[PDB]
């Protein structure tokens, strides 16, 4: 028993982190096979970050201007290209530590682990979620750009996120491994709007099931509700509308506990309308939404 | 910016996890050099866990009864010994992936990362703290025994914890890598008392400094207090007494922010006496105590 914000083991991803230097800018790159992936803003100086013409800036750059380092060994760059907001640096050596991998664009509400890096060196791993407003609330400092977010399936790493930007609001924005930003964000030093961040209702419910499994049952009540009635409460509290797909996804948790999804929805409804009254659920005083039903099942069944 | 419960990258520790089987019991072992370390309760059946005579049970065991597997390769066992509550299995092969390591017994209030494992295979990494009552609040299922807790210093892994037991209260107990339990716990299936768990005051204060650094300043007030007056409030709320050593340790954080330790103590005092009033600090509705001043400085400075 016990329930924690758990990240995937990061070893497979640590073996892919390199340092990319262009001009005076140093950031992280992901080395998979003979390609190093990094944010294209590596070619920018502080001056041109206000309105960069990336295609024009890349024209002033050659393969020898991109300094790629893995640990202490310099990688030789034989090709360079821009794919959306990432640069792909072809090197002459395939990463001997390249794990089985996939590039996937995750859906908002889905979770992933981040290996925060500085100068190609990993410093920490944490679990987070792609917010419904396409931002992530991570821990990133200057130099962390190029740090990746991922999931693991047995031996296969599915890279889903590359860190690029911190908004003036202190939240983080980035891209998938094809360089497409999550959300409406652009890699420019301009005032960008994150948008309203709603609560991932299916995740809160999954965490309420995790709580019941791990003994926390105080919030369970003698009530039930309907999808339409729960969703009236959900809209008032900026929670994602719950669909039948969400209910279906919570099926294994409802079967494991014997608590019907709509009865758990009534508990959540009362928690939203009355608060916690000074109590906690899984050592938290707020409703946690960064555990998918898959994460709860996985954590409660020990999937390696 | 941003502040998360961050764990160390786990790659160095993943390369040490093996599976140890004795009789019908399967658990995790830590392979460093030619030694596999695991909880001695691997020799026990469910029957003798009520009152085991480990020395007597170990007498019925030979090197060939200990099945050690690293990935898919069987390790040959040439020696076995019991050191406190751990067994040391001498194998004929030194772990080629053995990192630079140390065995250290951490102090209560200190933090470490746990790589939760099942059948020698890692499943997740999370950050936790040794509670003042010598328990840890982790996420461990059956099969997780032998999972290790550690810290990393540049390239050196300091192993500090080996998981052994879950108490009926749902909390976790274990040993250092010399097999000495943290706390008064014994590796027996008996009713064991965790003891009163107090809040690590120096860690809450360090997290309040992390909050100020990361923009959350609402809790800062026009007041100050003394060690003796803050400690009167601390005793009432089951918080560890704050000593001058704790104040000294918070020095770099006090210098970084310009907020005197005793002024931060007055903010904490008001937070304890009045609560959060529905507000949050670093996305939490309760005072967080599992970030040491070292963890705050590290996270806010990007130590790799
Ligand atoms: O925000 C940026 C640089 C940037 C700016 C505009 C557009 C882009 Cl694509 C990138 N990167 C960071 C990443 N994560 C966390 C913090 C920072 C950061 C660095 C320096 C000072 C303040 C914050
Ligand atoms: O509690 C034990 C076994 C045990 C019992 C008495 C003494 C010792 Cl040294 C070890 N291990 C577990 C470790 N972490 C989490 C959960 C469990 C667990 C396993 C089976 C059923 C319920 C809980």
């Amino acid at each position: 028993s016990g329930f924690r914000k758990m990240a995937f083991p990061s070893g497979k991803v640590e073996g892919c982190m390199v340092q990319v230097t262009c001009g005076t800018t140093t950031l992280n790159g992901l080395w998979l096979d003979d390609v190093v992936y990094c944010p294209r803003h590596v070619i920018c100086t502080s001056e041109d970050m206000l309105n960069p013409n990336y295609e024009d800036l890349l024209i002033r750059k050659s393969n020898h201007n991109f300094l790629v380092q893995a640990g202490n060994v310099q990688l030789r760059v034989i090709g360079h290209s821009m794919q959306n907001c990432v640069l792909k640096l072809k090197v002459d050596t395939a990463n001997p530590k390249t794990p089985k991998y996939k590039f996937v664009r995750i859906q908002p509400g889905q979770t992933f682990s981040v290996l925060a890096c500085y100068n190609g060196s990993p410093s920490g791993v944490y679990q987070c979620a792609m917010r419904p407003n396409f931002t992530i609330k991570g821990s990133f400092l200057n130099g962390s750009c190029g740090s990746v977010g991922f999931n693991i399936d047995y031996d296969c790493v599915s890279f889903c996120y590359m860190h690029h930007m911190e908004l003036p609001t202190g939240v983080h924005a980035g891209t998938d491994l094809e360089g497409n930003f999550y959300g409406p964000f652009v890699d420019r030093q301009t005032a960008q709007a994150a948008g309203t961040d709603t609560t991932i209702t299916v995740n809160v419910l999954a965490w309420l099931y995790a709580a019941v499994i791990n003994g926390d049952r105080w919030f369970l009540n003698r009530f039930t509700t309907t999808l339409n009635d729960f969703n009236l409460v959900a809209m008032k509290y900026n929670y994602e509308p719950l669909t039948q797909d969400h209910v279906d996804i919570l099926g294994p948790l409802s079967a494991q506990t014997g608590i019907a999804v709509l009865d758990m929805c009534a508990s959540l409804k009362e928690l939203l309308q009355n608060g916690m009254n000074g109590r906690t659920i899984l050592g938290s005083a707020l409703l946690e939404d960064e555990f998918t039903p898959f994460d709860v099942v996985r954590q409660c069944s020990g999937v390696t």
